[PDB]
């Protein structure tokens, strides 16, 4: 949850459930599927939301990552592929990463998030759960 309204991702998040496993994709992979989007526009980044829990007298949420098309979201101005903590860049090999994706953001009610799905052959990062799946 957010005490500051986030930029809305077109897609459901990917949640870490095993500590220690790194968030990664093979180069050319990792852009979630949206109907009608040309592969030339399949470029962007996953952004890590660190989550924080409140203290109890019991006994820790792990991060959840959200996808943003290139030139959108909280890192809209950062260059593709730049080392930034909490940003993981992904792109189809059809995409030119020197230009922002031609994709207006999501919301209001207008559209709900698309459950995150990847094409056959995608190496899925172990230790992460794709929300919606
Ligand atoms: N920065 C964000 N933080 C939390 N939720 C977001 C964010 N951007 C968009 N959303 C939408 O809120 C829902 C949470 O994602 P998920 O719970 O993993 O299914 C998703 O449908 C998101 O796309």
């Amino acid at each position: 949850e957010f005490n500051v309204v986030p930029y809305y991702s077109w897609f459901s998040g990917i949640t870490q459930f095993q500590k220690g496993k790194e968030f990664e994709f093979v180069e050319g992979q990792g852009v979630p599927i949206a109907p009608g989007v040309p592969a030339t526009e399949a470029k962007g980044y996953w952004y890590r939301h660190n989550r924080r829990s409140f203290k109890t007298a019991d006994g820790q949420l792990l991060p959840r990552w959200y996808f943003y098309y290139l030139g959108t979201g909280p890192h809209a101005k950062d260059q593709y592929g730049t080392d930034i903590d909490g940003v993981y860049w992904v792109a189809s090999n059809q995409a030119d990463v020197n230009t922002p994706a031609d994709i207006v953001d999501r919301d209001p009610s207008s559209d709900e998030a698309i459950p995150t799905r990847f094409p056959p052959g995608t190496v899925l990062p172990q230790g992460y759960y794709i929300e919606g799946s």
